[PDB]
């Protein structure tokens, strides 16, 4: 179902099903059932989500089960998900998923930094806001499938003062401060 956000999401970006692994082909062989292509190359999809789930378990979030749990004519395989697309979510869960995106992007960063000055040298907390969305979207879809499983996902100092000479020991007085 998360592979569906790849078999019915990455395909939406002009991509087509079929065996030719290059952007010029506008096509990708694994854009199909995980039962067909091996679950290593398909682990490029399912496995990182699985680590995202082990990590969602690691967060102490209320992942405990509730209830039952689990269109333009695109070429190739055409998944048609039932009652998951409408699913709503509390804001904190997006933060947890964003943390998961941080952890995965950084564990990814252990190798890329070894290879030049990659644009994403940085941890997710300090990376540019436009790059938040790239992982945050895939994270939020995971939030959609999981909440559609009925799952929940929740758990120096400066000082500035006047000269003593100006101090006032008598009378009505008043001073002012603007906050930047």
């Amino acid at each position: 179902n998360i592979h569906e956000l790849w078999a019915l999401t990455r395909i939406e970006q002009g991509w087509t099903y079929g065996p030719v692994r290059d952007d010029n082909k506008r096509l990708h062989p694994c854009l199909v059932n995980f039962h067909s292509l091996p679950e290593p190359e398909r682990n490029y999809n399912l496995q990182m989500s699985g680590e995202t789930l082990k990590t969602l378990l690691a967060l102490g979030c209320h992942v405990g089960m509730a209830d039952e749990k689990a269109y333009m004519m695109s070429n190739g395989y055409k998944p048609a998900p039932l009652d998951l697309s409408h699913v709503r979510l509390t804001p904190a869960q997006t933060t947890l998923v964003d943390r998961l995106a941080e952890n995965g992007h950084n564990v990814w960063a252990r190798d890329r930094v070894a290879q030049r000055r990659n644009p994403r040298l940085v941890p997710y907390r300090l990376l540019d806001e436009a790059t938040k969305r790239s992982n945050r979207d895939s994270l939020c879809q995971a939030v959609r499938t999981l909440l559609g499983y009925g799952y929940n996902i929740e758990p120096r100092v400066r000082i500035f003062r006047a000269e003593k000479s100006y101090t006032v020991q008598s009378g009505r007085w008043y001073f002012e401060f603007e906050a930047v």
